[PDB]
Order: structure tokens, then C-alpha cells, then sequence
């Protein structure tokens, strides 16, 4: 209150409390790119080796999307099944849910389920993960002179690394890139014909001999007395090098000899998962993907991960190099630098404005320090509250800084003006000014609490950005308020004393000359503001919407598909040939390519790879020809000559949320009882029905692939086992031979690795090597494979989708120009009701949260309306007053709508972000000319046009001089181009003209508007 | 079990996956000649014993597959008790009829 | 040891090696015979250590069964020469025929701390002296040690050191913290130096 | 205030202590068991008044 001005020791002491608290907050407080804004997800994976896609679906999708019950805020549940033999359930919980809880809800249903699902997924394990997109660190680790191959550098950081690390702070989903060491047994068909073996036997061998015994104890207990001895005793220990897995004796011939395992197979230290081949600028190499914590520092994280690399680089045997590609920390941090050098780039500027207006130095000097004041409390506030410095909350304070700026402005102004004319003392002219516009700071402090609570109380993805922003924006003008209150009188108090200032005299007496013109066409000016509104309307009905501006952050990410059916030799030649251009044709911008083949984000296969792109510092590119857009946009030409792939480069998703107001996913169930034959059909109605309509709809791509050639083996049951040979052991031999065979584990360097068998690299190649495998009789003899199969070339799918429990399709497409996000779902619908009978279709991802809750957006801003409105008739004590404070926020919507609409920007949020503070704004200045107009009509006797006249030449100034403050403040970030462009342009071009418009437009419509009023 | 066969075939097995949960202060783990792993992980003051367990459970199944058998048939025994023994209650025989 | 004046019984919270029994299993001389290794391992495993069968009821509660050999046939390294196993032609073959027994060195248990091996160690402070005397002459006695070994304070150790580096900290906030609520109440900037320049006495 | 000792909370009389016998490594349950009869009864003789 106005105590503090007769205790100025009592409002320093505030302001070194609040100075102190602010200092203790930005020394600890995580610092992100972005907050956790996509609902929590859980992953569900498990490995069936050698299976097919069917095989996979038939048995572990189905039985553990069956038990997944009972799952609280579960939103949707989608499944993929692969040709690899993984199965992989994804779950979507709702916005808020501990992920925690999550986790353990579905990994105890997954418990239950285990006993249901066959043996040789259950020995691999199945994994719940608390986890989602947005990798941080991609670093990989190389080899400098040779020697260490993919598998050694592997199995380097899968035992040495991937362990002592991941225990990092804000590091808890490290993933690998290679595989880790096995004991790869590699079986020889006519080794095995020629010593009547079968790979069982290889197998049960294993098993026996590379056991792990319970000696037991010499002594032990119950013992009888005058027992003196006690000691362990040693049977058999788990084999640990190859040359000991060579030495299995197999069986013993009649003539002596030994048959060992040596001599029907070939052992060898090899990996576990041979589907992935990472290189890193064309050099072999393995590497890790840091997928950060939920509570994570995004900077601090980074420095003590690379420092751990360099302390644990000592260790690495030898020619073994710690490269980190990707590596998106230098934008955080640029990022934050750059916010950092505007918010103090606009006091500077606030003070050389005051300055050049006030010109006074002691004038001055109170919104210098009173500013740093509120900015230090408002990060303690968010320190306390639990808010990370993210790009969100900084761009808000961006906003926060004009809006305190403001009040620190008007105070000041109103002491200055009150200590000039009058004659009052600096003491006496404080409370004066203070007594004047006290209750009218209160009711500014609630009207624009009423505008910004509308924004924080949204829900969804959308919610927490809002709910950033309005959480920083209340923050900030609530302490502010306190803050002008409180800290400002004292120092108004104990500061202050006893060319342009005659163009300001003569533009206010200009101003007033020309607003006595109310008395001659005020009707008329009336008539001219509804069409800016209309106008404001139009503008509003043209803007294109987007959810985020796409950044600079340094690395992008292209993706090479092959058609299908290819293989991995293919796959690796395509992935060198994008490594090559990307490093001959562009070697001024590009810096490293980190390629892992194998690994697409569509699933994993041999058709399949994605090269991460990194690029040189942005220090080292300049301009638009050297940014990453114009790099793909360059690339994505020059790669269409790749000579068979569909490689397609792309920039880092926003947060990953969706490709602009017009990307929707649907997804086709199948429904009622119909196949999979017959709903591709249906999945080939549509994209053709829908390409028959490009109006609406244009990119319907069917993401997820296309049917492919599967070799099938007909064995016969009859014949075989007539002549002896059980139908288990050509099913077993066939499986085990050409598809993998977990067997136990083994110690290797004081670590359990797997044991495989397969068989060997030439035997497994061609549909002709089948006739090349024998099995035995119950006799002894052995006996041809080719004596019983059959083969046929069937046709199959290499990748089954599910959805909901329902096999589904995921149909992806895009609007077409301006027909936004409502009619694309809306001619999906209605189109799929034209599809066979039986389907149906469900959104997912992106448009469910556009399919539950859309009239969530007006009810919160007709509700702020309401309460703005009681506001004031609380503030005015009446009741008309307030809708001549109400007539003015178009004004500065409508200046705001063109300034982004006419410099090429859309519907982001940080432009909702600036129209609201631009709105807040136009309604602080019309509430101070109002509240000076009311007070004469209500104090000293005048009317309606003689007092508001009068308040509108006492308010010209501090209106002039916080517009261009504020004006002035976001100008460069208008002009900036470099890192964290698009947020700085958004919270820019928007502001900065909605301000202009809303000053010019307010003080020149308050007036009419207030006459009106009084005289309707 | 000996001590060498437990460290290495149950307590490595176990220990592979618990690296840092929520507030892990320390970690210990002993493996005896008796057959007995009894890995102690100690958390940060504040955390939730609750969550603590709801953590390693849920990363100890991330394990489970590489351990063996006849350490099943026995049964894990995750506890987020204290300890530090609080009270022991010994019972004898008055006379001496009934043995240990 | 050698230093009681600071750090008076010392001792170790583990256990030491012990002799060990090793039996060595022909796999090719069993092989020859007929008996399988995995019969012989688990007649060993069986016969000196235990099995558990079955569950049972007694007295309506569910209880576990448990196979071993008998106490007189289970303590001497000479008993490994009593157990026969079974041919594949049904013939019983001793088990000290295909077998080679011998006696090495191993660890009775193994501990690991934050992930690596550890010893850990017990020991009280002597008279006069403070557990923070012996706690810093216990860090500098590690110091003249072979490279390649560390310490770690652990359970109460931990929270000792925590406080001792607490402290003096503490002691700075609420010197400011006093000296800024009673320049807040009085009205002036003499009363928050006549006062604080008191603590020290 | 850098002449005292440090410490972190006093030691109290609980009214209870414990007393840990380690033998040899190699020994039985038979010596193990004397040595507590050894440490019972000299606590429950040389003690007999607390
Ligand atoms: C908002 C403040 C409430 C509205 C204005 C009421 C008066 C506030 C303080 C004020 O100016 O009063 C002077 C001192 O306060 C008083 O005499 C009593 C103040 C009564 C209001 C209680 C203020 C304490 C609130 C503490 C909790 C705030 C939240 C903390 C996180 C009176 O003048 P004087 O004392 O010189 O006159 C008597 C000597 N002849
Ligand atoms: C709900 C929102 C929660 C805060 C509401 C009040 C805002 C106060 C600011 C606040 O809490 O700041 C914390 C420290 O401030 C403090 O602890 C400052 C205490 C100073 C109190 C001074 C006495 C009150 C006088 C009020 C004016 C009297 C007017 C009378 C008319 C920041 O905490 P941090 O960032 O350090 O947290 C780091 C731990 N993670
Ligand atoms: C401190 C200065 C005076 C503040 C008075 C009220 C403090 C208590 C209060 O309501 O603040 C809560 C925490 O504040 C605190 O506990 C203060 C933090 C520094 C002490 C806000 O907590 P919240 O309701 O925002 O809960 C956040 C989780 N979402
Ligand atoms: C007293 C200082 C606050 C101590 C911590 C209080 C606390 O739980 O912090 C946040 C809420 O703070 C509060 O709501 C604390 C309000 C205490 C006000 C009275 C003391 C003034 C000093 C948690 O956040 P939450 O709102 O989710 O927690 C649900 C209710 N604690
Ligand atoms: C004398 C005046 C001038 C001097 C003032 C001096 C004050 C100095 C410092 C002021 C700044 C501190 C206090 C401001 C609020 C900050 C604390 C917010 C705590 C918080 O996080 O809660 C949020 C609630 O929104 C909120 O902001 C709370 C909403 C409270 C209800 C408001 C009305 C709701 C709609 C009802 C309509 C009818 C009208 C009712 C009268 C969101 O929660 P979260 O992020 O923790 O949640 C997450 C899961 N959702
Ligand atoms: C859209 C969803 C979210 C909505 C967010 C807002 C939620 C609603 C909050 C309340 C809305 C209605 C309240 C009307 C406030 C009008 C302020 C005008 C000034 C006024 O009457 O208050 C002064 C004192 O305040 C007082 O005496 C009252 C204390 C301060 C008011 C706030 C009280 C808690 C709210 C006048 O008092 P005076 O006449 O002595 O002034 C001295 C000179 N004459
Ligand atoms: C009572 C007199 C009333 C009459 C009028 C006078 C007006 C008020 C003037 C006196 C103010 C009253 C006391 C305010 C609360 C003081 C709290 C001190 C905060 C503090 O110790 O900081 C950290 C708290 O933890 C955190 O992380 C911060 C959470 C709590 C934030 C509180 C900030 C207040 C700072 C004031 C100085 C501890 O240090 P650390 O955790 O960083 O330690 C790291 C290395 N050990
Ligand atoms: C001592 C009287 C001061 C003036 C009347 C109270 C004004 C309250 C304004 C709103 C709360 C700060
Ligand atoms: C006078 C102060 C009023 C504050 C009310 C906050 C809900």
C-alpha cells in the first residue's frame, strides 16, 4: 500500500529479498528446449527370433493385447508386429498421468500374461519402457586406425559404456545402435550328415555342458559333531571362450574318435542382433541414443556425459574415438543466450527512452532498478511453483518485460508529473499521485488476471504450452503490481527533487485540438471503428494456423527406403550414396553423417535406414543460402537421382505434435469379420477415392508396407512319419537351421552373453539349399529334407498393424490449401461410410485430441469477458462505464492480425501469446484514461466532454512512452535470422504492431467511445 | 551355490539393469557362499518407498530373463524395509521338552 | 593398528578365503563308458548339496520336500568315492573312476559397492578423540596406500560429512537473513551493525 | 571454531549392545557354537549385575 513510502528501509529490504530469491532460483532451475508436452506413453517389446509378421501376431501381439485391462486414463493401445520377429504394443495414457504408475500398471498385466506366450520369447525377456521420441544425444564412438571392427566397437560400449553411464543425471533411456558379443555357432549341413547329427543334438549338447552346477558343501549342515571341515565344492562353471565351445564332445564313435563341436560347426565370438549396421562418415562404427529424463538440466546433463566420455577414454583399448554427432545442447543454449541478451536489451532500451522523454536522471533511474526487481521475483516464483527455464517460459517473460515495464512507467510518470506542476514536494506529490492511481492498479491487476487465466486453463498437448505462458504472464503482472505498490512510492519518494520537449508540446496540443472534434461527427467515427472491427473479423478468418515455427537446431535427419524385398547390401550401397553427397557436394555446411541402416523409424529391415545429418556451427553458415532450410530444400533434388530409393530428407519436428493445421491420421479397422485381403481392398478403395478429391485432401500416403513374396515350406506329416522321421524334428531342424536358436548363456570378460545357433552363412541363402539338410530316423539312418517338403512362393505382409485390439491400416494425410483440420476429418468421414460393409475408422495421435473437446477454446474467453466486465463496474462503480473499456481491444486485435498477416506468419502460439499481452495492454491505457475522467466527473464537477478531454492530455505521455518502449524492445527480434528465428519473429512482428495499433487507435477512439456511453 | 557362482549367475544378472532410478544416494551387493545375493540400493532422503520399489520392480524384470532357474522355485524378495533389526522375540522351552 | 592414540579397533565387515574342494569330470572317459556327464553332475549336485522336490502338507500348512545324502556320506573328500552312477546299459559305475579331485583357493563372499569391489570397514575412534579426528585420519591413511584402491564414507559417515561441510553456510544465511529482517523493522541502517557486532561475543 | 573436533550426533545408552565372534575361515558350526557358549558365559558370570 502507501505505508512503504514512509519506509523506504522496508521496500529495499523487499527488493534485496526478492533480488536474493531470484539469484537462488537461476542457480538451480532445469533448463530445457521444451517442457514434457506430449501425453505419456508406454512401450511394450518383445523379440521372437526368427518369426514371421503372422507368426508374431498370432502369438505374442494378440496374447498381450488380450490382458491389457484395467489400465487407468488410457486413451488408445496400437500394435506392430514385424518380419523380424518383434512385437511392439505402444499405449497412450492421458495427459497428467504419472508415467510411473503407468508403467507398473501395465508391466504387472504383462506379469500375468508371461506364462501364455511361448517359450522363445519368454527366454528373451519383454520390455516395458517408460519412454518416448525426441532423442538427445546420438553420440558414437569410432574407430581412428582399424582393427576394431562394428561388433568389437559394439560390444565396447554395450559392457564398458552403456552401464557406468545412464546413471546420469537427466540420462534414464540410453539406447544402443549395435549389439552386444554371442557366441555365434554356425552349423555345417554335410558335417552334420556325415556324423548322423541333427542341430538338437548340438543344442542338448550345449545345454549339458555349458551348465552351471551346485556343487554344494563338504561338511554342510545338519553335521555331526567333531565336523572340522568345511569348504565349497567346485563341479562344472559357465564356458567363457570360444576355443572351449569348440572342445563339446558331441558323441563318441565305435572306432574312438571324438566328434566335437569343432568339427560339425563353426564357432566364433560374434553379435546377438546382426540387422543393424551404424557408419559414421562412411567409417563402421557403434553408437548410442541418450533419450534424456523426464526432470532433466538439458546443459548441465550434457557437460558431465561428455565429461564422463573423457574420463572414460583412458579405458578404451585403443584407436577408439568418442564423436557426437547430433548433439542438440549448443541450441538450448543459444537459445536461452539470445532471450537472455533481449530481456536485458530492453532495459536498456526503457532507460534510454525515459531518458529521452522525462530527462531526468533521478527520473530515470527507478524503472531501472525497479524492473530487475520484478524479473529476479518472477524466477523465484517459477522456481517455487516448479516451472523450468524452457523457451516457453522466457518467451513469455519476453512479453512479461514490456508489461512490467509499463506500470513501472506510469508510476514514475504520474510522480514526475505531480512533483512538476503544483509544487508538491517529492513525499507529499507520491502519495498524491499514488492515491490517484492505487485502486486503478488493483483493477488492472484483475482484468488482466481475468484475460490470462482463459489461456492457462486448456487442455491437452495445446494445454501445457498455454499453461507455460500464462503461468509465466501471471507471475510476472502480479508481482509487478505488488511490486509498483510497494517498492516504487519509496523510491519516488527519496529519488526525485525539486527541442523535443516542444514537439511534444505541440503534437499534445495538436492531439487536443483535433479530439474537440467529438462535437462534430462522433456518430460517424463510431460507424468507421465497426468496420475495423469487421475488417479485424475478415483477417481473423484468413490467418493459417500452425502450432510451433520450425527451428534452426543444427541437424536434420534423412530417411532412405527401398522398394521391398531388398537387401541389406543394397540398403548400405543407397545409405553411401546419401553419405557421399551430403560430404562432397555440400562440405562448407555439412559436418558429420551418422547412417545406421537397418534401423527406420517405420520398423526395423533390411529395406530400411536413416542417416542423422549434423552441421557446422552456425557461426561458420550465414544467411539463407547456408541454413537448414534451404540445405534439404538443395538436397531433396539432388537425391531423387539415388537409382531405386525413396530417401526423403526432413528438418526436426517442432516438439513432434503434427504437421501444421492440416496433417490427420485416421486409422481403418477392419471390424465385424473380414481379413486382411479384404480390408486392403478396402484400403484400396480409398486412396483412390480420396485422390479422386484433391480439393480436401491431398498427401493420403498408407503409411506402413506393402505385401512381399514369403517362401513356404508344405512338409508331409504322413509320409514322414511312415518312414520314421517325427513331424517335431523336421519342424525343429528347419526353424533352428535358418532362423536362430537361443540356447543358454555364457561368461565372457566377466559378463553373460548369449549363445546362438544357427546355421552357416552359404546354407541359408536360396530356396535351393533346403534340399541340403538331412533329419534322422528313429533308426539312426538319416534321410533327405527334399524327401518330404514341398515349396511354394506365397504372398504375405511383412509388417501387421493393429489397433485397439482391431487390425487396423493407419491411413496418414494432409488438407489441401486453406480447408483446415475440421473438413479433412470430415470428408474421411462420410468417405470411409462409402467403403465395403464391415470397416470402420478411428483418429488417433494427432486428431484425438481434436475429436473429444473442441468448444473448450470460446467458454474460457466469454468467461474472462464476464469477469472483466465486473471488474470495472466494481473499479467505475457503475455499470455502463466498463463497455467504453471493453470497445478497445479490437483495436489492437485488428493491428496485431495485420502486422503477422502482412510479413508472412500464421496463427502460432506465441502470436496468441502477443495478442493477449497487446490486449492487456489497450486495456490498462483505456482503464487509466477512463479512471482519470470518472474521478473528475466524480470529484470536481465538469462533463462528460470536459473531463475526458482533459484525461486524455494528462494520459497522452505515459501511453507515448510505453508503446514505444515496448515497440522498441521487440524490434530486433523482428529482424533476427539466426538460431531460434521463427519464436523470436513470432513473439516479434505480432507485438510489434499490435501495440502500434492499439496506442494510435486507443487514444484516438477512448473518447468517442466514452461519450457515447455516458450519453446513450 | 558358491560364492564366485552366485556373484557372477544371480547378483551380475541383477545388478545389470539397476544404474539410477530416482535419488540412488549409494548402492551395495553382497554375494555369499551359501547362496544368497542381497543387493541394497539406497535412495535420497524424500523419496517415495513406494515409488523406490515401484522402480526397481519394474527395472528388475528388465533382468529377469538372464536368471537362472532353482533361483525361481525359491522366489525374489524385493522388501523397502528397514535394515536395522528393531526387536527380536526369542521363544524357549520351560522345561526342555520340546528341541530347538 | 599401529596408531591407537586415533583409531582404536579397526576391523573388517567381511569374510576371508577359504580352501575350496574342485572335481574334475571326465566328459570322453564317462562318454566311453556310457554314464552321461549330466547324470553324474546331477547325482553330485543331489547327493552333497540338496533338491527341492515337491511342497507336502503337515499339520494343514504347505511345507517344502527335500532331498540329500546322509550326514555320515556328505563331509569328507574321500566320500566322493562311495556314489555310483547308473550305465546306459544299467550296469553302476563308481563315481571316483571318472573323476579327479583337488583343492584350490576362493572367496566365501563377494562384495561390491556403487558397482565395483569393496572391503567395506568398521572401527571406532579412541579416546580424545572425535569420530571426525578418526574419520579424517582414516582418509589420509588411504592416501599411502598401492594405486588402485579408493574410500567411500557410507551410512552414517555420509551424513557426518554432509553436516561438517552444512554448517558453516548455514551460519552465513542466517547472519544475513537476521541482519536484513532488522533493517526491515527499524527504520535505518545503524541498529542492523550495532547489533550484528555482537555475535562474535 | 577450527580447534574443535567435529562429530555428528553423541553415542547413547540404549540399554542393549552386541558382541559379533568370527572364527577362522574353515571352521564348523561346532567351534562357532563353543565360542558363543564361551561369550554367553562370561556375560551371564562376569556380568551377573547388569
Ligand atoms: C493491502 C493492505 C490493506 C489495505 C490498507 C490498510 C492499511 C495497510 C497499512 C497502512 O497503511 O496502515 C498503517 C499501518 O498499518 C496499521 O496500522 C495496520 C495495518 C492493517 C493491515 C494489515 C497489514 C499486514 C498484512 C500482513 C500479511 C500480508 C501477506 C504476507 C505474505 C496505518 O498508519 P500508522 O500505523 O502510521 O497509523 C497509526 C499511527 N498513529
Ligand atoms: C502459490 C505461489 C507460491 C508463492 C506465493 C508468494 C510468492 C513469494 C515468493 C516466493 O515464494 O519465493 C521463494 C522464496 O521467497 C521467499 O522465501 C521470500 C520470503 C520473504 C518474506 C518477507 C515477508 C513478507 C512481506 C510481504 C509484504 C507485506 C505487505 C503488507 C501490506 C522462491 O523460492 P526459490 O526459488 O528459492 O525455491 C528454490 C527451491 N526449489
Ligand atoms: C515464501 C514467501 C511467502 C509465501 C507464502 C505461501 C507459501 C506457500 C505456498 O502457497 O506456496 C506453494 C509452495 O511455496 C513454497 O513452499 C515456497 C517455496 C520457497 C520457501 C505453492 O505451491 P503450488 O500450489 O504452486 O504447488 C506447486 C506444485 N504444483
Ligand atoms: C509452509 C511452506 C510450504 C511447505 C510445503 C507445502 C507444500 O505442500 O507445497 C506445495 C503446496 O504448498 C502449499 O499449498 C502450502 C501453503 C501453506 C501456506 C501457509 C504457510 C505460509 C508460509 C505442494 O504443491 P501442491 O499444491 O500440489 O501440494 C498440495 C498441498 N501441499
Ligand atoms: C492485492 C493485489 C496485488 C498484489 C498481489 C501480490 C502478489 C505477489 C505475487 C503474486 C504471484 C503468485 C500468485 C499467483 C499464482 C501463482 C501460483 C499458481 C500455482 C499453479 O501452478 O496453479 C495454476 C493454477 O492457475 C492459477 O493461476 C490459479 C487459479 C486460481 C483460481 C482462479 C479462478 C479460476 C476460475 C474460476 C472462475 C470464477 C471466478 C472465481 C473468483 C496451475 O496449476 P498447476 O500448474 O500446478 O496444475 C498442473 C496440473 N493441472
Ligand atoms: C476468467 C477466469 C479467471 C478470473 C480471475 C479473477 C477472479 C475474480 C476476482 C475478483 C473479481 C471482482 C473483484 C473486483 C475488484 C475491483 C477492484 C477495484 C478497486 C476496489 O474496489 O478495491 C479497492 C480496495 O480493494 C479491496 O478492498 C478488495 C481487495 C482486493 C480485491 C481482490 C479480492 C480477492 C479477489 C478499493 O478500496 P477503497 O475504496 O478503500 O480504495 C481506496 C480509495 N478509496
Ligand atoms: C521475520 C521478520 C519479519 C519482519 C519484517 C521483515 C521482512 C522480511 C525480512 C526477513 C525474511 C525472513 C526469512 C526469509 C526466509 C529465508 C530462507 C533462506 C533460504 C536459504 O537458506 O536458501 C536455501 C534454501 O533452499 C532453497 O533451495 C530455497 C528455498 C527457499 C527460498 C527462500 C529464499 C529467501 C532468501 C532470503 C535471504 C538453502 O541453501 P541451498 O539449498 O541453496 O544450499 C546449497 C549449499 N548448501
Ligand atoms: C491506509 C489506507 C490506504 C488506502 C486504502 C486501502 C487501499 C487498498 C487497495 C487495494 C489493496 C492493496
Ligand atoms: C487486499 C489484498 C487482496 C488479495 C486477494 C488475493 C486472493
Amino acid at each position: 500500500a502507501n505505508y512503504f513510502i514512509d519506509r523506504p528501509v522496508f521496500a529495499w529490504v523487499l527488493a534485496i529479498i526478492m533480488m536474493l530469491a531470484g539469484g537462488l532460483a537461476i542457480m538451480n532451475l532445469p533448463v530445457a528446449q521444451y517442457p514434457q508436452i506430449a501425453p505419456p506413453t508406454i512401450t511394450v517389446s518383445a523379440t521372437y527370433p526368427g518369426a514371421d509378421a503372422q507368426t508374431v501376431e498370432d502369438s505374442v501381439t494378440q496374447v498381450i493385447e488380450q490382458n491389457m485391462n484395467g489400465l487407468d486414463g488410457l486413451m488408445y493401445m496400437s500394435s506392430t508386429s514385424d518380419a523380424a520377429g518383434n512385437a511392439s504394443i505402444t499405449l497412450t495414457f492421458e495427459t497428467g498421468t504419472s508415467p510411473d504408475i503407468a508403467q507398473v500398471q501395465v508391466q504387472n498385466k504383462l506379469q500375468l500374461a508371461m506364462p501364455s506366450l511361448p517359450e522363445a520369447v519368454q527366454q528373451q525377456g519383454i520390455s516395458v519402457d517408460k519412454s518416448s521420441s525426441n532423442i538427445l544425444m546420438v553420440a558414437a564412438f569410432i574407430s581412428d586406425n582399424g582393427s576394431l571392427n562394428q561388433y568389437d566397437i559394439a560390444d565396447y560400449v554395450a559392457s564398458n559404456i552403456k552401464d557406468p553411464l545412464s546413471r546420469t543425471a537427466g540420462v534414464g533411456s540410453v539406447q544402443l545402435f549395435g549389439s552386444e558379443y554371442a557366441m555365434r555357432i554356425w552349423l555345417d549341413p554335410q558335417k552334420l550328415n556325415k556324423y548322423n547329427l541333427v542341430p538338437s543334438d548340438v543344442i542338448s549338447q550345449i545345454k549339458v555342458q555349458n551348465n552351471q552346477i551346485s556343487g554344494g558343501q563338504l561338511g554342510g549342515m545338519p553335521q555331526a559333531a567333531d565336523q572340522q571341515l568345511n569348504a565349497s565344492i567346485i563341479v562344472q562353471t559357465r564356458l567363457q571362450t570360444p576355443e572351449e565351445f569348440g572342445k563339446i564332445l558331441l558323441k563318441v564313435q565305435q572306432d574312438g574318435s571324438q566328434v566335437l563341436l569343432r568339427d560339425v560347426a563353426r564357432v566364433e565370438l560374434g553379435a546377438e542382433d546382426y540387422s543393424t549396421v551404424a557408419r559414421y562418415n562412411g567409417k563402421p562404427a557403434a553408437g548410442i541414443a541418450i533419450k534424456l529424463a523426464a526432470g532433466a538440466n538439458a546443459l548441465d546433463t550434457s557437460r558431465a556425459v561428455k565429461e564422463e566420455l573423457n574420463r572414460l577414454s583412458a579405458y578404451f583399448p585403443a584407436s577408439l574415438k568418442t564423436v557426437y554427432p547430433y548433439d542438440t545442447t549448443p541450441f538450448i543454449e543459444i537459445s536461452i543466450q539470445e532471450v537472455f541478451k533481449t530481456l536485458v536489451e530492453a532495459i536498456i532500451l526503457v532507460f534510454l527512452v525515459m531518458y529521452l522523454f522525462l530527462q531526468n536522471f533521478r527520473a530515470t533511474i527507478i524503472p531501472t532498478i525497479a524492473v530487475p526487481v520484478v524479473i529476479l521475483g518472477t524466477f523465484a516464483i517459477l522456481s517455487a511453483v516448479g516451472f523450468t527455464i524452457n523457451t516457453l517460459t522466457m518467451f513469455g517473460m519476453v512479453l512479461a518485460i514490456g508489461l512490467l515495464v509499463d506500470d513501472a512507467i506510469v508510476v514514475v510518470e504520474n510522480v514526475e508529473r505531480v512533483i512538476a506542476e503544483d509544487k508538491l514536494p517529492p513525499k507529499e506529490a507520491t502519495h498524491k499521485s499514488m492515491g490517484q492511481i492505487q485502486r486503478a492498479l488493483v483493477g488492472i491487476a484483475v482484468v488482466l488476471s481475468a484475460v490470462f487465466m482463459p489461456m492457462a486453463f486448456m487442455s491437452g498437448a495445446t494445454g501445457e504450452i498455454y499453461r507455460q505462458f500464462s503461468i509465466t504472464l501471471i507471475s510476472s503482472m502480479l508481482l509487478s503490481v505488488f511490486v509498483a505498490m510497494s517498492l516504487t512510492p519509496a523510491l519516488c519518494a527519496t529519488i526525485l527533487k525539486a527541442r523535443f520537449n516542444t514537439l511534444f508540446e505541440k503534437s499534445t496540443q495538436h492531439y487536443t485540438d483535433s479530439t474537440r472534434s467529438l462535437l462534430r461527427c462522433t456518430g460517424r467515427y463510431m460507424v468507421v471503428y465497426l468496420l475495423i472491427c469487421a475488417g479485424m473479423a475478415v483477417l481473423f478468418l484468413r490467418t493459417p494456423t500452425s502450432f510451433l515455427p520450425e527451428e534452426d537446431q543444427g541437424v536434420f535427419m534423412t530417411t532412405a527406403q527401398l522398394p521391398s524385398g531388398a537387401t541389406m547390401v543394397n540398403t548400405t550401397k543407397v545409405l553411401q550414396q546419401v553419405t557421399d553427397y551430403y560430404l562432397t557436394k555440400e562440405k562448407d555446411n555439412v559436418q558429420s553423417v551418422f547412417t545406421v541402416g537397418g534401423f527406420g523409424f517405420s520398423g526395423q529391415g533390411q529395406n530400411n535406414g536413416l542417416a542423422f545429418i549434423s552441421l557446422k556451427p552456425w557461426s561458420e553458415r550465414v544467411g539463407e543460402e547456408n541454413s537448414v532450410t534451404a540445405i534439404i530444400q538443395r538436397a531433396m533434388i539432388a537425391l531423387s537421382s539415388i537409382n531405386k530409393a525413396v530417401v526423403f530428407p526432413f528438418n526436426l519436428p517442432a516438439v513432434a505434435e503434427l504437421g501444421t493445421a492440416s496433417g490427420f491420421d485416421m486409422e481403418l479397422l477392419d471390424n465385424g469379420n473380414l481379413g486382411h485381403e479384404k480390408l486392403t481392398q478396402a484400403r484400396n478403395e480409398l486412396l483412390s477415392l480420396a485422390a479422386q478429391s484433391p480439393n480436401q485432401v491431398t498427401g493420403v500416403r498408407p503409411n506402413g508396407l506393402e505385401d512381399t513374396p514369403m517362401f513356404k515350406v508344405n512338409v508331409n506329416a504322413a509320409k514322414a512319419e511312415a518312414m520314421g522321421v517325427a513331424l517335431s524334428d523336421i519342424n525343429q531342424t528347419i526353424s533352428t537351421a535358418f532362423g536362430s536358436s537361443y540356447v543358454n548363456d555364457f561368461l565372457n570378460q566377466g559378463r553373460v552373453k548369449k549363445v546362438y545357433v544357427q546355421a552357416g552363412t552359404p546354407f541359408r541363402m536360396l530356396p535351393d539349399n533346403i534340399n541340403q539338410w538331412y533329419v534322422r530316423n528313429a533308426s539312426g539312418t538319416m534321410a533327405p529334407l527334399s524327401a518330404y517338403s514341398s515349396t511354394e512362393w506365397t504372398y504375405g505382409s511383412p509388417r501387421l498393424e493393429r489397433y485397439n485390439g482391431i487390425p487396423s491400416m493407419e491411413i496418414l494425410g494432409e488438407a489441401a490449401a486453406g480447408k483446415s483440420t475440421g473438413d479433412a476429418m470430415k470428408f474421411m468421414a462420410d468417405l470411409v461410410a462409402k467403403l465395403p460393409a464391415g470397416v470402420g475408422y478411428s483418429w488417433t495421435g494427432l486428431s484425438y485430441q481434436e475429436a473429444l473437446s473442441s468448444n473448450q477454446a470460446p467458454a474460457l474467453y466469454a468467461i474472462s469477458l464476464v469477469v472483466v466486465f465486473l471488474a470495472l463496474a466494481a473499479l467505475y462503480e457503475s455499470w455502463s462505464i466498463p463497455f467504453s473499456v471493453m470497445l478497445v481491444v479490437p483495436l489492437g486485435v485488428v493491428g496485431a492480425l495485420l502486422a503477422t498477416d502482412l510479413r508472412g506468419l500464421s496463427n502460432d502460439v506465441y502470436f496468441q501469446v502477443g495478442l493477449l499481452t497487446t490486449i492487456g495492454l489497450s486495456a490498462k491505457n483505456a482503464i487509466l484514461i477512463v479512471e482519470f475522467a470518472v474521478e473528475m466527473m466524480q470529484k470536481e464537477g465538469k462533463t462528460p466532454i470536459e473531463a475526458i478531454i482533459e484525461a486524455a492530455r494528462m494520459r497522452l505521455r505515459p501511453i507515448l512512452m510505453t508503446s514505444l518502449a515496448f515497440i522498441l524492445g521487440v524490434l530486433p527480434l523482428v529482424i533476427s535470422h539466426g538460431a531460434g528465428s521463427g519464436a523470436q519473429n513470432a513473439v516479434g512482428t505480432g507485438v510489434m504492431g499490435g501495440m502500434f495499433a492499439a496506442t494510435v487507435l486507443a487514444i484516438y477512439f477512448v473518447p468517442v467511445f466514452f461519450v457515447v456511453v455516458e450519453h446513450l
